Parts: structure tokens; C-alpha cells; sequence
């Protein structure tokens, strides 16, 4: 029903990896018509400096990754701390 | 496979409605050990702001939920434009 069973709908990976995990999904659904690019990374860059205040994770161990559907388009930021 | 399409599993929505939707999903993967909060609210703020900036939406259309599952805390902000 929730969002976050989705995102935990996996059975239960249970473990300790004593890791901190974000899943940040920044989903902008338009259309075919649209303009004026530059929402999705500028809203990432946002949050990689308030990330580089609070949270010490290199781009080497974050997930970025777009994806296209129609006229909507959904950035995916995972940061492993 | 992607989170995208988990969050459109529901079939085909179709319909033209004119307007934008902003899906956010604010994740964070913690544990029963914890402390100083103040995470969640605190990018959502953050988020206002931009909002402010650049989408004029009310808090009125912009639906605010927080979903928890062990140590485990999401803030999601759908917004309607």
C-alpha cells in the first residue's frame, strides 16, 4: 500500500551492516509539452550541498540515475553513509 | 523493476488533466539506535522554500505524510501544480 513497501517489498532483508541509507526519489510528472529544462539537477545539487554540510558520502558510493517515462521524468539519489 | 514503475503499477491512468505532479519520497534508513532528529522536516523545509521560488502550490493541494517501519522514517510531499 505504502510507498515504502514498495521500496521494502522484497521479503525482509533483515542483516546489520551497521550503514545508514537514503532512498530519494524525485519524480516531476509533465507531459510532451513542455521547456526550460534544469528542475531535477538543480534540486540534486541542492541537496549535494546540504549533503556535503551534514553528510559525509562521496559520489563514488551515491546512485544517481534518471529515468524516462513519457513526458514524466523521476531522479533517483541513493547515498550509502 | 524501477521505482517508477512501482509507482505507476496501477494500470494506465491516462486522462489529460493539465496539470503537474511532483512525487517526493524522502527516505531515510536508520536503525533502533538514534538521535538528534530533525532530518526529514528540515530538507522538507528546504523544499518549501525552492516551492516558494519557482511552484506556486498551497499547502492546501501539497499532501504531507510520514511513514515509519522500525528504524526506518520516510517523509513523502506530493504537490499538485
Amino acid at each position: 500500500m505504502s510507498l515504502i513497501e514498495l521500496l521494502f517489498g522484497q521479503m525482509q532483508k533483515t542483516a546489520t551492516v551497521a550503514r545508514d541509507r537514503l532512498q530519494i526519489i524525485i519524480a516531476q510528472e509533465r507531459a510532451q509539452e513542455g521547456q526550460t529544462p534544469d528542475y531535477l539537477p538543480t534540486l540534486r545539487k541542492a541537496l549535494m550541498e546540504v549533503l556535503s554540510k551534514y553528510v559525509n558520502v562521496s559520489l563514488d558510493n551515491i546512485r544517481i540515475s534518471q529515468e524516462k517515462q513519457d513526458g514524466m521524468d523521476v531522479l533517483e539519489l541513493n547515498i550509502t553513509l
